[PDB]
């Protein structure tokens, strides 16, 4: 059989860190639209995170307030999380996240890096 751990903490309180991982995937529901993205609401969290239109959809982007709408869920990404004691930043991906089994599409988390490209 396969020797290893599986787990030791059982049940976790709520604390300052909700949030999920760096580069976890989620199901959450759009709370607020934006002509330049939409937010979202993490399961068991305290703060919600914005996806950028550039985000919001892998082809081009012209109109983000149709692609989605407030009670609509959807799976997400964390590509960026930041937080201050001034305040708090969370930055949300979804067209690197699969919509219907919510299955990571990018495992290479480049693109949501300001990289040099063509056209």
């Amino acid at each position: 059989g396969s020797s290893g751990s599986s787990g030791m903490n059982s049940g976790r309180p709520e604390t300052m860190e909700n949030l999920p991982a760096l580069y976890t995937i989620f199901q959450g529901e759009v709370a607020m639209v934006t002509d330049y993205g939409a937010f979202i609401k993490i399961p068991g969290c305290r703060k919600q995170g914005l996806v950028h239109r550039t985000h919001m959809s892998s082809c081009r982007v012209d109109k983000p307030s149709e692609i989605v709408d407030v009670g609509d869920k959807v799976w997400v990404k964390l590509i960026g999380r930041e937080m201050k004691n001034d305040r708090i930043k969370v930055s949300l991906s979804m067209k690197v996240v699969n919509q219907g089994t919510g299955k990571d599409l990018d495992p290479n988390n480049v693109i949501i890096e300001s990289g040099p490209s063509s056209g």
